[PDB]
């Protein structure tokens, strides 16, 4: 895989946002002679699959066609670990362990399947002293980041190094295979154990691009409010496919709907923006880089309820509006946009994972990993 | 690469037609311990780049746009040598270099450009005996399949192993890189030099694929006296073969190129007329179908051509020498139920061709189909 070298990365604090990189070629090969070009870098396969021996990958689902779902993960590079974060109905799922069960066995892998909604998960997380997403039924609640949080635990269980996400709404494998294999091309240029990889794809669909078109507009008003002056570098202000070093993901706390993938960034920034002073002193000598890489495959979703472009219009504006870094003209502006779709709802936040004992959940789910694992 | 094994094998004299095989994994990393499970096969990666640093990829093109064009080459696994057969407007030709003169510099890869209009490939064709694809105009005439001709020729002399061909009006990268590792993937489970590759991704054209399959099935059967279901391949514009093998087949022109080739196999190789080939009488032939897991996106205007697509392959089969008149018959009513037949366009194969006058008398041009 080669790409394009940035041309400008915005410095903020121990921060690194590196402007959108394009992949020029999907599969650049093995090196041998190597020749040096400033302008982009290509990355060996030995490399990239090395680091993929080391990847977590996350497949969120709640009631996608089976069909979809084996897809997305024929798709998934070889190497790589695959946790299913289920949540569909207990006849779905049932299915959906069986479904995976028969793929990992036929193409010899490891794989994790869990359910959102199991008692023992509950029960796990309060014995870790992390009980902030289990609603009042007694079990963990309903959503995406829920999930994520989860599967981020698995991750953490399961000695990976790396941990990113994919959605299972996917018509294309080989989109997967090229989003798995693009976050592994950003680990690799990252030269911090910090890192972030985001992917962005350039009547219907036609509004979904105003709209992100004004939540990256939002974050980078946000950050120009800082910085005194302005940007454009946010492009990715949403990002389903999206990865993060395990040591990073631990450290942000998480948002709970269409607000999870837009408040990482301002986590980010209020956290090592060096405006609130940096406790961690890690992140401090060694920074963070994130990366936003511009995919060759289109993405192609199925769809089928699209009243949810108006609601994460709403969901990251509020984030921003929300942000310790905000400035009145920042703020402002994000309110007339809004009014303009006299009220602003704050983000419901889950507290940063390093806060849990690893040792606890692990005493807590002894003798049921062997139904988490699939051989 | 982990793929589904082939349920059944066609023997049909010493070629071996398989049937359809899924991609079941797309990348499966590297075998560094063993377990080839009953079920399936599993190529390493090494083995699979190893296969494709000795293969061309043709891509054809004819006023494709640009943006597509692109994303086709980007797409294409590092290994691989391409060669893009042009036949566009001059202007459109001029771009299309730009193009590829970019994106291979960029990339570090060798490629070749040509135009299938070029008058010093209709003249070194003329000198290595091969007079037959050129026009009234003194030139290579327009069509697929002559521009196909021109690429073999020029895989020919790069000295590339293997040839497979990937249509420029692709809308995903991915389904190309798919495309491109699912060749050499057969190249590997294949057993024998002479080896070819059809791949197949599974509302008008769905009835004409299955009566076009089913025609040569017919054929098939006619021959053995037994039913079969094997071919579902019978159009396939994306393909590979063994250049040992393109070189020993004749080409037809239309639609017609792809299911000529399968009739062509038969006629030559199945044992019905006498085989004379040394090499293949020895080795034989293995025919791949591989089912791939990334839809099929191409981009089209005015599809009027699914009955042109129809009429080109039941003619095919028609005029086989091995049709029986039950086929035969089969094959006017279907037709007819959409009184008079016509026969295809047949080149000779290009074994005949001696590239040592094409080496010759491509001397001073070179210099011009190949970018640095
Ligand atoms: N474990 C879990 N998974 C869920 C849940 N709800 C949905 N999912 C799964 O996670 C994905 C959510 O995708 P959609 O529900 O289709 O969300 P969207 O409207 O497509 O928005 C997506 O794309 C945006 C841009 O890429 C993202 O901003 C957003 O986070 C989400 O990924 C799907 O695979 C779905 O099956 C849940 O409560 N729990
Ligand atoms: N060199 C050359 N190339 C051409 C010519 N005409 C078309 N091409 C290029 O070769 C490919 C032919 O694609 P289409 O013109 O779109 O043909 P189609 O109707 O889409 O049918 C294709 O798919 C079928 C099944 O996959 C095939 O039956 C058929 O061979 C063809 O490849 C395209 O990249 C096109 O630009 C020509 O006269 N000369
Ligand atoms: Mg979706
Ligand atoms: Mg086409
Ligand atoms: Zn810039
Ligand atoms: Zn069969
Ligand atoms: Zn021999």
């Amino acid at each position: 895989m080669r790409l394009e070298i940035p041309n400008h990365t915005e410095r903020f604090g121990v921060v690194r946002l590196h402007e959108v990189q394009r992949i020029l070629e999907l599969d650049s090969g093995r090196v041998r002679d190597e020749s040096p070009a400033v302008g982009l870098r290509r990355l060996d396969d030995a490399d990239l699959r090395d680091v993929l021996e080391q990847t977590a990958i996350v497949v969120p689902t709640r009631n996608e066609r089976l069909k979809l779902l084996e897809g997305v993960l024929s798709g998934i590079p070889h190497e790589a670990l695959i946790l299913v974060a289920s949540n569909s109905s207990p006849d779905r799922f049932q299915m959906e362990r069986d479904l995976l069960e028969e793929f990992a066995h036929l193409t010899e892998r490891p794989a994790l399947i869990f359910h959102q909604k199991d008692p023992a998960l509950a029960e796990a997380l309060r014995a870790g002293g992390y009980p902030h997403p289990i609603g009042e039924d007694g079990l963990v609640r309903s959503g995406k980041a829920e999930g994520m949080i989860l599967a981020l635990v698995f991750a953490a269980l399961s000695g990976r190094r790396y941990v990113g996400f994919i959605d299972a709404d996917n018509y294309f494998p080989g989109a997967v295979w090229e989003y798995v294999r693009a976050y592994a091309a950003g680990f690799l240029m990252a030269k911090t154990p910090f890192a972030m990889v985001r992917i962005l794809w350039r009547v219907v669909f036609r509004r979904y691009g105003r709209v992100s078109e004004r939540n990256n507009r939002a974050l980078n008003q946000l950050i120009g409010g800082v910085s005194g002056f302005e940007t454009d570098v946010v492009k990715t202000a949403n990002a389903g496919e999206h990865a993060m070093s395990l040591g990073l993901a631990l450290r942000l706390p998480l948002a709970s709907g269409y607000a999870v993938e837009p408040q990482e960034l301002v986590s980010l920034l209020e956290l090592y923006g060096g405006v609130f002073p940096l406790e961690d002193e890690e992140v401090l000598q060694h920074g963070v880089e994130i990366f936003q890489i511009e995919t060759r495959n289109p993405a192609l979703h199925e769809n089928k309820g699209d009243e949810h472009i108006r609601d994460m219009l709403l969901a990251c504006l509020a984030t921003v509006y929300h942000s310790k870094l905000a400035t009145e003209e920042v703020r402002q502006s994000v309110l007339e946009e809004l009014q303009a779709a006299e009220e602003p709802p704050p983000p419901v936040l889950y507290p940063p994972l390093s806060s849990l004992d690893l040792q606890a959940v692990r005493k807590a789910l002894r003798g049921h990993f062997s139904r988490f694992r699939v051989p």
